């Protein structure tokens, strides 16, 4: 089972791809990497990537504004992103709706209606989701089902036929796929363990596991990457029958456009310090 | 204003201390540690770790299993740490319903409602009520940024919606509850909230906005955590050399913005920090300050 995600990057039939796992890890960093080489990889189609993380970095992410309407990123013809702020489109909803912005769930329950909406209406050929940490973004895959059991007039009936609709898609290994990002470290490997084991209960396919700030070995390094590579072996051991992609702490935050496309290229073709370890260098 | 938390650490007033910031950050080593230096130098007050990020790790951070009912730390006769269960939460309160409602009768509470979004920020507020109604000091390991917001805003939220309201009885409870809850947060005397960053942008950033939020809530803040930092000119690697030019850059922006805070630099350990013995020498930081010249060797010192 090949070490990248090539085989995500240029599928055909993908239309939900959820980024998740611990906080920090690297989701956000990592789901503008599979967006950028997915809208890179197939020019003709057209890719969101919605953050669900409701303190959003996507913004932070590629230094520029993004907000509850889809942009372009600059310098992409087939890449968006979308932060939603509840607060402001339940103001433009209403058009009290302030209170209910603030509320827990609130963040989830938008996003659903942004997924609802996508689906009502059929604009993008694939989403990305750039997801919270682990906790809060099971709730959100469960909301499909959640929604179907409490519902269990025309216009609730289409809420219902909606969600089904969203939980089979959901289900269904050629359209859903979850990818886990994970550090080599005890507190992430098994917050990532658990995660998996929900995910299978839930039927959702999940086939691949970036491992993320790998130092790949100055006594703090070395000592360092002695845990990781401890950790790193159960994971070879724990999912050999996943895609999982070794990936490289670099010599400095990757932000913008350009840095993201060079981090990127390694969740297509996987990092070789043999080839390329000059490139984590360019980072700083 | 010392760069250490060890005010808050020797305080005699505090009852509520929230620790939160972006994912990954360092929350639940800090929290730990800030509980630990607490539950050391009170030894004749008690205290609650409790989590609430519903991806719980304070098991995994000491060692040893918690869960919805408050346990001690092995080690520890004076703290004790709590992971809430929602679920098993929802399934004893529908069975004590039950056994002494559409969504109570067919015993599915659990079923229909544990997986709702914002159910985690619910039940560990239903958890803060109980303390208010009857230990000294109640310290949260939170879920990152986002949702913790939500949870913070949640009794101000409660208050104004019920406001609104105009087994009623429950609801009129609640709302009393509400109301000393609000109180009691917004009482610097009575409760903080200690920021955790790493120096990098995106944390920054986040930080910053998290702390405007707070402000705004009326909520106390006056101290941040700057965890993970590498101290590269003590001693002598290129990665860490150019990595910490990037911590250093967004560490004088942090002591600028935030020069009347207390901002506690925090070293990044030669491993991960696990254990009432590492988490116990890795705390000391909190309460007097780290200093890479002759502090440094404790990086390498961490006990398997
Ligand atoms: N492999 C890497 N090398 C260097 N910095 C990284 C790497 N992966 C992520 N980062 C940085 O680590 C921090 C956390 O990454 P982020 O994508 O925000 O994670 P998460 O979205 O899971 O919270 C950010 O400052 C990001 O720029
Ligand atoms: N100063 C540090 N040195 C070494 N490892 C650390 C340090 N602070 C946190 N860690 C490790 O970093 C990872 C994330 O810390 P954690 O407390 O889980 O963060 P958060 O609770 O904010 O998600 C864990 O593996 C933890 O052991
Ligand atoms: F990733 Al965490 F608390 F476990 F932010
Ligand atoms: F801290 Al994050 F996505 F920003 F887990
Ligand atoms: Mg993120
Ligand atoms: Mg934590
Ligand atoms: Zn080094």
């Amino acid at each position: 089972v090949e070490p990248n995600l090539h085989s995500l990057i240029t599928s055909t039939t993908h239309k939900w791809i959820f980024v998740g796992g611990k906080g920090g890890v690297g989701k956000t960093t990592s789901s503008c990497s599979i967006a950028i080489q997915m809208a890179l990889s197939q020019p003709n189609k057209q890719f969101l990537l919605i953050s669900t993380d409701p303190a959003h970095n996507l913004s932070d992410a590629f230094g520029e504004k993004f907000g509850k309407d889809a942009r372009k990123v600059t310098g992409m013809n087939n890449l968006s992103c979308m932060e939603i702020d509840p607060s402001a489109a339940l103001k433009d909803m209403n058009d009290l709706a302030d209170l209910t912005g603030s509320i827990p769930g609130i963040d989830e329950a938008l996003s659903f209606m942004e997924v609802m909406k996508h689906i009502k209406r059929q604009t993008f050929d694939t989403v990305i989701f750039d997801t919270a940490p682990t906790g809060h973004t099971l709730r959100f895959l469960q909301l499909p089902n959640t929604l179907s059991k409490l519902l269990e007039s025309g216009k609730l009936n289409e809420l219902k036929a909606n969600v089904e609709t969203i939980r089979q898609q959901f289900t269904d290994p050629d359209l859903t796929t979850f990818v886990c990002v994970c550090i080599s470290e005890f507190l992430s490997l098994y917050e990532t363990e658990r995660l998996i084991q929900e995910l299978i209960s839930y039927d959702m396919d999940v086939n691949s596991i970036i491992v993320n700030q790998l130092l790949f070995a100055c006594k703090r390094c070395q000592a360092r990457w002695k845990m990781q590579k401890k950790y790193l072996d159960q994971i070879d051991e724990l999912y050999e029958d996943f895609h999982v992609v070794k990936m490289p702490l670099c010599a400095g935050e990757i932000r913008g456009l350009n840095n993201l496309t060079k981090f990127s290229q390694f969740l297509n073709k996987e990092y070789n310090p043999i080839t390329d370890g000059k490139v984590i260098y360019e980072l700083e």
